[PDB]
């Protein structure tokens, strides 16, 4: 049955990280991380949810399986942050959540739900994203569509040119949005350009997905949550992917949201119940602890203001590297403009260098970034900076 | 999108519970749960499970990813446990696991891997089985088919019809067996029947997936993978779907396991990094917490044995209630042979009893058994064994 099966395409990550490892020389640093790493170069449990786990640690009295849809407190919070307390849309009892492995889980229950239920065959992904994203809609047999995004002479987001992509989308299409911190490029719509897109939506009659993996790491909290809350105000039906791996350094635990939107109660429910059936055929329910750590802290004033200060010291940790690579490749000679990385939001952004600066940056200096030229900002380091852009300068 | 999507058949499981929830009667039992039950009713923590979760909050140092197969410890513990320390399958590589989110996302990543890198077409299961196995299959759009297997007039195998059945299967179809405590039943096949259908397998070019939900419950741990190391002796290629939630009691941490085998390690590499791709697609990498627990207690000889004594009490409370239901129904004056009970394995036997007699049960009784007659003999203590048994002699 196995004897002719061809390989996987090799797998980037890994691989990169493998190259990584095998290499000898002091000095090197890796920016194609995909997690969040503090000033001493770890990923550190946050204190937050290290008491969480304590509290659960002492409290819990069974591991009798969660409903599909896991934690109902988890469901709330997540609805809380998505939308605002006192949401019309959680008012009129018009969103339900479930509880997923992650950020991937809810995307891909969102696609199988869409797959099987709907006559969806189409997602708009931006050009670039996430390259797992074809891979989950994919799976679920739904075809991958990208629309323009980035302007790499400007380093910005081309409006015009992802409005005119975009216009091959047929009604009852899904389009992809990125709710904040934009992956790999960090560039984000303004306020006023998700007004545009949530007005364009509706008269186009695409549905729209969010996924929302960063949210805290562009603004803040509320601020993040900005673009998703103008299209929730102009649509009857969206779903969200969230994620809570990287806001809440739970990535390995795989802690994620999936929530439908429709136009009333009646009808989110009686779709909730195929995106339930959807759930019960891939995992059963969802992993308890990372949620639960989540749900615990969420609903706890003090548990809540500590994590809160932590997701703030990695947004602050993330800008501050932002500014310190721009002001170093300053003084270190780039004479270039790379003032487009203080604008841009998140752990992720393309340097602008080539496939081949960033192989030659690998091989001659053992800085590692993806062949996008993508950099993890937070495996920068005050006291990694330096060399770090000695290197990118020597290789301009 | 949603305005015409039809309702999720009902869900039965829950309904059944809400329903048992919502009866006011006192001397109410519940024999349609799916978990083990102490004799006070409990479904506790395990104490091993609870000694290694404080050693993961004191030891951990981050919540990093891990890889898409998951912790290395614990697919060499897992295949240690279904293939025997030194087996030839383990020394000659000829086997990957990837940890799966629960038993369920085993199965579900295996019927991934098979549309996507196989002609399978079909999946042959026991009539009856877990009614979730044709939901799961059917998603990843695999055909399910059924073969005989209950004998309900001596409530044995019907091993005859069984072979009769399964000869409609071609070859390079996929065969479901339950590895032990097979379910709704409690009936396995003798280690002869076993080799019986290894042999029967190996002739007709059927792939063997092999679903093992419940190692440990039936006689012991080595003893209840007799079946599954009797197919291994004889084929290439199979697939084990393997799950720690009752065994463990790890039930909403998702703790299962997918393992293949191929001919060979090179074949078997191959064929894993599209195990490991249908992963990505799906939930990424899975959850660290309970696999992490079971990884730690199997990997250290103190938190193994206190471990697999709180699995033999599990093992040994199910019997006792067996014995105890069969001697309570004659000493209630049944007159008529329940002697089938004591011989069947696991939580999971069929009653006997008919849909009506299951429905006159929860309406004038209040004992809740599932439709079919299956019965949990975990929901059963020393306490309640004596009304429940007036309940049912009362319908017979
Ligand atoms: C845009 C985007 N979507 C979803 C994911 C997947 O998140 P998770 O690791 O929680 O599955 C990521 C990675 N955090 C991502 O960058
Ligand atoms: C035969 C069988 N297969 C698989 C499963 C699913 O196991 P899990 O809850 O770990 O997903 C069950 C339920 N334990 C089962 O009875
Ligand atoms: C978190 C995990 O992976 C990423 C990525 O960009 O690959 C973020
Ligand atoms: C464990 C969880 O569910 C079962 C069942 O038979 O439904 C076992």
């Amino acid at each position: 049955m196995f004897e002719n099966i061809t390989a996987a395409p090799a797998d980037p990550i890994l691989g990169l990280a493998d190259l990584f490892r095998a290499d000898e020389r002091p000095g090197k640093i890796n920016l194609g991380i995909g997690v969040y790493k503090d000033e001493t170069g770890k990923t550190p449990v946050l204190t937050s949810v290290k008491k969480a786990e304590q509290y659960l640690l002492e409290n819990e009295t069974t591991k009798n399986y969660l409903g599909i849809d896991g934690i109902p407190e988890f469901g709330r919070c997540t609805q809380e942050l998505l939308f605002g307390k006192g949401s019309a849309l959680i008012n009129d009892k018009r969103a339900r959540t479930a509880q997923t492995p992650g950020g991937t889980g809810a995307l891909r229950v969102a696609a199988d739900f869409l797959a099987k239920n709907t006559s969806v065959k189409r997602v708009w992904v931006s050009n670039p994203s996430w390259p797992n994203h074809k891979s989950v809609f994919n799976s679920a047999g739904l075809e991958v569509r990208e629309y323009a995004y980035y302007d790499a002479e400007n380093h910005t987001l081309d409006f015009d040119a992802l409005i005119n992509s975009l216009n091959e989308a047929q009604a009852g299409d899904v389009v992809l949005f990125h709710g904040c911190c934009h992956n790999p490029t960090g560039i984000d719509p303004t306020l006023e350009q998700w007004q545009t897109l949530a007005q364009l939506s509706v008269e186009k009659g695409w549905l729209p997905l969010f996924d929302f993996a960063y949210q805290g790491f562009a603004r803040g909290l509320e601020e993040d949550a900005e673009g998703l809350r103008a299209f929730a105000a102009m649509h009857k039906e969206l779903i969200v992917a969230s994620s809570y791996s990287k806001n809440f350094g739970l990535y390995n635990e795989r802690v994620g949201a999936c929530t439908l939107v429709a136009a009333d109660s009646e009808t989110v429910d009686r779709a909730f119940s195929q995106m339930k059936a959807a759930i019960r055929a891939n995992y059963s329910n969802p992993p308890a602890h990372g949620a639960s750590v989540v749900a615990t802290i969420l609903s706890n004033d003090a548990l809540r203001a500590i994590w809160e200060q932590e997701l703030t010291d990695m947004r602050q940790r993330i800008q501050r590297m932002r500014q310190l690579f721009v002001n170093t490749l300053q003084e270190k000679g780039a004479n270039r403009d790379f003032s487009f990385i203080i604008k841009q939001n998140g752990m992720f952004s393309f340097s602008g260098l080539t496939k081949e600066q960033v192989l030659r940056l690998r091989e001659e200096f053992g800085v590692y970034a993806v062949a996008s030229g993508r950099v993890n900002v937070a495996g920068m380091t005050p006291d990694n900076m330096a060399p770090l852009c000695e290197a990118i300068v020597a290789v301009l």
